[PDB]
């Protein structure tokens, strides 16, 4: 939703 959120998600 938040690109910071996004990255976490694939991290």
């Amino acid at each position: 939703h938040a690109l910071y959120a996004c990255i976490r998600c694939y991290a």
